[PDB]
């Protein structure tokens, strides 16, 4: 009609005073991500009230327009996602307790601090990085077990009144916008009805690989740290994995490679001893991008960004962050910067959401997203992927004397296993913990237990003391304090190798019946074949559901477990006959270390 016509100039409008109002939002949430105080919190409190009023007026306008009898599916599709307020249905009052109970926990989670274990005098331990540090490199049990209690105290039982609060408004919020739960709301990101089914199917097909990892570092950590530490029939205690949550495990590949007479590919001391500093890492992921032919950090990047922790003795958040700030050009990284082997894949990790942001800021405001939150997150695991290679680490002089025999493959495709596929149950028991929350499906009394019955389950993995009700461990989690949803980093973990899978071959780096091109040692640095499919998804933002994404890509409309599964194979095969040779016990009995 005549009305299709002034709605296409409503929304060309509408997205360009969303953008502007976004942008100051962003800003004061920046002020204070980079800088905690009081002052800072209410500013960027206030301005979210402020932008969630306004939310909820366009929402009241949308239903002046006939918008489901349109023609155009593009103006459906705009429509649609403004009628989505998230928290700003709220009533202005719970709104403002819903942020002042998120600002509360996130900083709490940040300003964690805690006692080193030979000196009960110094007490300015922060997770990043001291305690990091700690849990990555000592082989002490005892003071692994020390850090993990002093840390899980202080960022997760703290706040467990509020994360009561943040459930309870949460679930209100789901409820005005007439979803079940915030678990449907944030499901409702991916499009598709059928997408826990999807991933429970995925999970199943590779939770046999995962046995077999789980099974063989049992063993390894057995003959390290002996029977009274790790039984072989039990779920491994968490502490001994080399990170705080046992998320992943390769920081304890020295101890538990396949072959430790042969090279394993920590090059943190070549950094170091080549002078890198965190500007060098950035302008070197710089470089691999504007190598495939895609977009070149923009001046305010280097101007803005954050790339080292400040030595100011404030308080800040220190988890590694990409900012866009919806006008053009402005993007912005806040990372607290390590020369590390690990730093150098999350900086990578990180300029994928910044060349995302890059990609599309062309779009309306509304599309200025990714295809689904798991596209964003897997962009520039893409990339890491390559680097992590021992091709591309010989290329850049990191790398050095390394023969790639058979045994060293299994070697590099096993460190690949301890951050990839380890990481699955991990991902999945985070929201399934936090939905079965939100659904109302766990009492208030066995909130604690739940989870870590969910990690027993899951990953085979558990607390290195007895944890009860008195305890609240959830929240030590950074996104679980911040708020941040996490199958986003499941699907990001099953879809980049469809992406790099894709990518490898259109970079002539692949040919399954080709010895000499496998999959775990493609380089598509300098590929402009790869940078091409990259940007034909990319700068489409949100402006199709992600299957076109996808489509757009390689052609493929389905998420799938296919691309994963082929670059682990040969480590699958080894692996089931090494357990085999050595008796490996497989399995885990139910856990005792949380008491109802
Ligand atoms: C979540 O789900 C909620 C339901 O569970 C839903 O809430 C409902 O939304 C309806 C509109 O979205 C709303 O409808 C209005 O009802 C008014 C009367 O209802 C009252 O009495 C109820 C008991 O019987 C009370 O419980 C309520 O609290 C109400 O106070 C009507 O007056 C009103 O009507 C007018 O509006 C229609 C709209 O027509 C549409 O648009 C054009 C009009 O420009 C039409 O040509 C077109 O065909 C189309 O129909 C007009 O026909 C005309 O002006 C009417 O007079 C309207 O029906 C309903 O009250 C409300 N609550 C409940 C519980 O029913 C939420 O909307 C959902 N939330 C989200 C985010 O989607
Ligand atoms: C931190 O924020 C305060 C406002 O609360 C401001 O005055 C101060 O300059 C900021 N500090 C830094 C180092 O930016
Ligand atoms: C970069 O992009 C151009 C134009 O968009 C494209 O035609 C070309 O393949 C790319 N150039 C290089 C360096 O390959
Ligand atoms: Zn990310």
């Amino acid at each position: 009609v005549k009305e299709e016509i002034q709605a296409k100039e409503y929304l060309e409008n509408l997205n360009k005073e969303l953008a502007k109002r976004t942008n100051v939002e962003t800003e004061a949430a920046w002020a204070y991500g980079s800088n905690i105080t009081d002052e800072n919190e209410k500013k960027k409190n206030e301005i979210s009230a402020e932008l969630a009023k306004f939310m909820k007026e366009v929402a009241s306008d949308t239903t002046k327009f006939q918008w489901r009898s349109y023609q155009s599916e593009d103006l459906k599709r705009q429509f649609k996602a403004l009628t989505k307020l998230g928290y700003a249905a709220l009533p202005e009052d719970d709104y403002a307790e819903l942020l002042d109970t998120l600002s509360a926990m996130e900083s709490n989670f940040a300003k964690v601090k805690v006692c080193d274990y030979k000196d009960s005098t110094k007490c300015d331990l922060a997770l990043d990085p001291e305690i990091e540090e700690v849990i990555s490199k000592s082989r002490d049990h005892e003071e692994l077990a020390y850090y993990w209690r002093e840390f899980y105290d202080k960022a997760g039982t703290a706040v467990r009144s509020q994360f009561e609060r943040y459930v309870e408004l949460n679930t209100k919020a789901a409820k005005l916008n007439n979803f079940t739960s915030g678990a449907e709301a944030w499901l409702d990101e991916y499009e598709d009805d059928t997408f826990e089914q999807q991933l429970e199917d995925i999970f199943a097909d590779i939770r046999p690989l995962y046995q077999q990892i789980h099974g063989y570092v049992r063993f390894r950590l057995r003959k390290h740290y002996g029977d009274a530490v790790v039984s072989e029939t039990g779920p491994i205690p968490m502490h001994l994995l080399g990170n705080m949550w046992a998320q992943q495990w390769s920081e304890i590949a020295d101890i538990v490679s396949p072959f430790p007479e042969k090279p394993l590919v920590d090059v943190s001391a070549e950094m170091e001893k080549q002078g890198y500093t965190p500007l060098k890492m950035f302008q070197m992921g710089d470089d691999f991008f504007t190598s495939m032919n895609l977009t070149k950090l923009p001046q305010d990047f280097w101007d803005k960004s954050i790339i080292e922790k400040p030595t100011d003795g404030r308080d800040l958040v220190c988890h590694a962050s990409a900012w866009d700030f919806y006008l053009i050009d402005d993007v912005r990284i806040k990372q607290c910067t390590r020369v590390t082997q690990d730093q150098l894949f999350t900086v990578h990790h990180e300029l994928g959401h910044i060349q995302y942001f890059l990609q599309y800021q062309h779009q309306p405001f509304v599309y200025r997203t990714g295809a689904n939150p798991g596209f964003h997150e897997a962009v520039g695991d893409v990339l890491s992927l390559s680097v992590s290679t021992p091709k591309h680490l010989e290329k850049i002089g990191l790398l050095k004397d390394y023969v790639r025999d058979d045994e060293a493959r299994i070697n590099q495709l096993f460190l690949t296993a301890l951050d990839k596929i380890v990481f699955l149950p991990f991902a999945f028991t985070m929201d399934k913990y936090r939905w079965s929350l939100f659904r109302g499906e766990v009492d208030k009394a066995n909130w604690n237990c739940a989870f870590w019955k969910l990690r027993d389950e899951y990953s085979g993995i558990e607390p290195p003391v007895v944890r009860s009700e008195k305890d609240f461990d959830a929240p030590a989690k950074y996104h679980i304090s911040a708020d941040v949803e996490y199958l986003r980093y499941l699907v990001s973990f099953i879809i980049q190798f469809q992406f790099y899978k894709s990518a490898c071959i259109k970079a002539g780096q692949y040919d399954p019946d080709n010895v000499e091109l496998p999959l775990d040692n493609c380089d598509i640095y300098g590929s402009a074949a790869a940078g091409a499919a990259f940007h034909n998804m990319l700068s489409m933002g949100a402006s199709k559901p992600w299957p076109d994404a996808l489509e757009a890509f390689n052609g493929e409309r389905i998420m799938s477990g296919k691309a994963i599964a082929e670059y682990f194979e040969p480590l699958r095969v080894w692996l089931e006959a090494e357990n085999i040779k050595n008796n490996v016990h497989i399995g885990w009995t139910t856990s005792n270390k949380c008491v109802s």
